[PDB]
């Protein structure tokens, strides 16, 4: 094996801002305790990871990027009892603990072991375990997946189904478990109910899944590209409209088409001009506006605070609210017993040396979800 | 004798803002179909009241104020089915107006039938029932009880027990209601939970009344004024904390006090950095911020959007979420059940022609509730 070895692999290293990925030759240490390294077999390409491509998350760089994915475990450190060799596992970008207050707390999942709050870049000893011509690198949200081996604490890692397809399942790793849980978790959509989504991307149609699961009666999905409305209409959306085609702004036109507004509405694109629009468009005294995509570093939005006293309620969450090491094993389950399908989501598939060409179809919105092969 | 035609009675107009309210001689109109004319017996000075004097809340002038409150049913209009003649009843300032939307939702409760949303100063109909010296004066929320008499719309009035302390129990048309049912209904306090709770005045306190009946562990009671502590103590807080003894921003003191923040907050004052120190001060990833107190006009918060995207919930609502034709009633009767007492709250009680006398008390911060008497 390579087990108690530095390997050296491929990984693609970010060394700055604003530049193309660079497929590097890397060493990545063995695990330490209660450390697993993880064999990547298929990884989706985020919109999270293009923000700090672009500036807009902060973190400090050089880094290995990539979050939603799926692999197999080349060796364990010890004390971890939850995996061994060979398994089949889907590193989380949040962890569960189990041990901390968010952790014991039935309805929150924003584990306080994460390196999303203010980010160290390293793993949680404090200690990163790549190495890029001598020079060391950074994690990213704790799993880097985006290398051919990576290394991440026990407690951000899930063992799934040993009959699972990696090169779909790894969408539930963010994508999938997201845009569901926003719907059927954050928001918790009523059957008979009206709901508008506000961009149709892979984080995006997974919440129209979700609102039809909960039986919204109503799903109208707003983006400017229309393009992405044929793949809404097909997993449930009722009607999809584009805010470029009206002379007036988009929440008025959306309230007038439904007395009012709809109950529950979700920002899935990250802009603020989209997260105001998001609440505007929901009843002034019933509705439910949730915030699902990352907003741009250090920015701010002004609102008038009486809109919310007549009864709104203003959220957002990370993963859909799913707490990781169990939420998304059962997730998994239920694909395994067909119960949605991730099919309509994957347009494209790649090698991971194509990395900066899935960047690129992301960029030209020609995608919805690339996976990457290795 | 009286039914049928106009009544005179003294009644506190406020005819400019900023101005003292005066004691005119006003025709009461007779109540058309569906509506009621009620004797006042009792009524309380809400803040919301002061908001119009000071120019924080626009309102057609002149109009008389007015809306926690209890009284007598004089002549009811043809048609009205809920209240007789003698009947004791509780003016509504939001309706139950039993088939709008909100009305059918079982969530919901700020009625469309509601003078706040864009105010007319009129009753459910453009037409007032009110002259003075010759000219129409506004009603304000379709009660306006600072006047003998008063007619109100039937599904803005709800029968209360017989037997009523009309004097006490008129609480429950706003102070009571609304910081109660905030804690019980708009936040839902958990068994165990830790609340913060920023004012303490009529709302303030009965919102501490609210955590202490939900089971929260821990409330802390949060005023510049020192004087109201031991009230607060008494009803139900576990510490008060006095902005001006710190070096440090208050929700730093509140975090810092609760690993993390509280579970929910509530800003019972309406001022825009208590507002937001309630925001900051809940627990990033599991907190709920309530606005029960009311912002002045056209202010507004900068907020960033990351502040909810960890899992924070914020969400405001009128009369504690309580469906009024309905809620008031039963609130009512648990008083009657002997289970919670209004006296604590009531600092003073004056002849309704003190009535300038009582808004200078509020003022002057050394009352809590004041009720005028008829
Ligand atoms: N929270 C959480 O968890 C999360 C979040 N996230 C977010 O979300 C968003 C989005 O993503 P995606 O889906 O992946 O991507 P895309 O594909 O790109 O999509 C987008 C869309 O949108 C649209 N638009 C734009 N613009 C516009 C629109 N629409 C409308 N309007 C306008 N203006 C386009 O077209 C498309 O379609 C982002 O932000 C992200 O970030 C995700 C995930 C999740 N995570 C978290 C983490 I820390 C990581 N991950
Ligand atoms: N949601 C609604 O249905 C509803 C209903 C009634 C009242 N309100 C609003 O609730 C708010 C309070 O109502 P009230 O009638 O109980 O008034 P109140 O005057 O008796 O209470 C205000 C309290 O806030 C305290 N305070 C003021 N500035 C403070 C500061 N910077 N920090 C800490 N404490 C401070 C004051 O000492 C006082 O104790 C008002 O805005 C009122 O308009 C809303
Ligand atoms: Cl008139
Ligand atoms: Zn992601
Ligand atoms: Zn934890
Ligand atoms: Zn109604
Ligand atoms: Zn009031």
């Amino acid at each position: 094996s390579t087990a108690g070895k530095v390997i050296k692999c491929k990984a693609a290293v970010l060394w700055e801002v604003k530049k193309p990925f660079s497929i590097e030759d890397v060493e990545v240490a063995p695990p330490k305790a209660y450390e697993v390294r993880i064999k990547m077999v298929a990884v989706g390409i985020c919109h999270t990871d293009d923000h700090v491509v672009s500036g807009n998350l902060v973190t400090p760089l050089p880094v290995i990027l990539g979050h939603e994915a799926a692999g197999i475990v080349e060796s364990v450190g010890e004390g971890v009892t939850t995996v061994k060799p060979g398994d089949k596992v889907i590193p989380l970008f949040t962890p569960q603990c189990g041990k901390c207050r968010v952790c014991k707390n039935p309805e929150s999942n924003y584990c306080l072991k994460n390196d999303l709050g203010n980010p160290r870049g390293t793993l949680q000893d404090g200690t990163r375990r790549f190495t890029c011509r001598g020079k060391p690198i950074h994690h990213f949200l704790g799993t880097s997946t985006f290398s051919q081996y990576t290394v991440v604490d026990e407690n951000a890692v899930a063992k799934i189904d040993a009959a699972s397809p990696l090169e779909k399942v790894c969408l539930i790793g963010c994508g999938f478990s997201t845009g569901y849980g926003s719907a059927v978790n954050v928001a918790k959509v009523t059957p008979g109910s009206t709901c508008a989504v506000f961009g149709l991307g892979g984080v995006g149609l997974s919440a129209v899944m979700g609102c039809k699961a909960a039986g919204a009666a109503r799903i109208i999905a707003v983006d400017i590209n229309k393009d992405k409305f044929a793949k809404a209409k097909e997993l449930g959306a009722t009607e999809c409209i584009n805010p470029q085609d009206y002379k007036k702004p988009i929440q008025e036109v959306l309230k007038e088409m439904t007395d009012g507004g709809v109950d529950f509405s979700f920002e899935v694109i990250g802009r603020l001009d989209t997260m105001m629009a998001s609440l505007l468009c929901c009843h002034e005294a019933c509705g439910t506006s949730v915030i699902v995509g990352v907003p741009p570093a250090s920015q701010n939005l002004s609102i008038n605070p009486m809109l919310l006293l007549t009864g709104r309620t203003w959220k957002g969450a990370v993963y859909g609210g799913f707490k990781s090491k169990e939420g998304i094993p059962k997730l998994v389950a239920d694909f395994m017993a067909k119960k949605f399908s991730l099919d309509a989501l994957i347009t494209h598939v790649l090698p991971f040396e194509k990395i900066n060409e899935g960047f690129d179809l992301l960029h030209s919105g020609k995608s919805i979800r690339t996976v990457l092969t290795f």
